[PDB]
C-alpha cells in the first residue's frame, strides 16, 4: 500500500483505493432511489466537483444523503473517506461510505 499521508488529485486518484477527495461542485444531481433489504428508502446522488487536474463524479448514497442540505451547487467541499471506481474513460468516480462527511473550502474552516 502507498502511505496514508499521501493525498492524490482527481487526476492521480487510482481505482479500487480508498482516499479523500476536493473539488469545487460545479453541479448536484437529485439522488437516485432503489429498494434494498436493509428496509430503508435507498438513494445514491451523483455530484460533479472540479479540480485544477480534472473533474470528478461524487456519488451520495443513502447515509451520505444527509450532506446534501450541507453544501451549494457553486461551493467547495472535500468528502473524506470514499472508494474510486472509474466507470468512464476520463472522469472517474468516488463512492461515499456511512461514516463520511462533507465539508465547506475555498474559506478554509480549519
Amino acid at each position: 500500500m502507498k502511505p496514508e499521508h499521501r493525498m492524490d488529485t482527481i487526476s492521480k486518484l487510482e481505482e479500487g483505493a480508498e482516499t479523500p477527495v476536493t473539488g469545487r461542485v460545479m453541479k448536484i444531481s437529485s439522488p437516485r432511489t432503489f429498494t434494498t433489504r436493509k428496509g430503508r428508502e435507498g438513494k445514491l446522488a451523483n455530484v460533479i466537483i472540479a479540480d485544477d487536474t480534472g473533474e470528478l463524479r461524487a456519488v451520495f448514497w443513502t447515509e451520505n444523503i444527509k450532506l446534501l442540505k450541507k453544501f451549494r451547487e457553486g461551493d467547495v467541499i472535500r468528502i473524506k473517506d470514499v472508494n474510486i471506481r472509474g466507470g468512464f474513460g476520463g472522469r472517474k468516480e468516488a463512492h461515499l461510505m456511512p461514516r463520511s462527511t462533507v465539508e465547506v473550502l475555498d474559506p478554509l474552516e480549519h
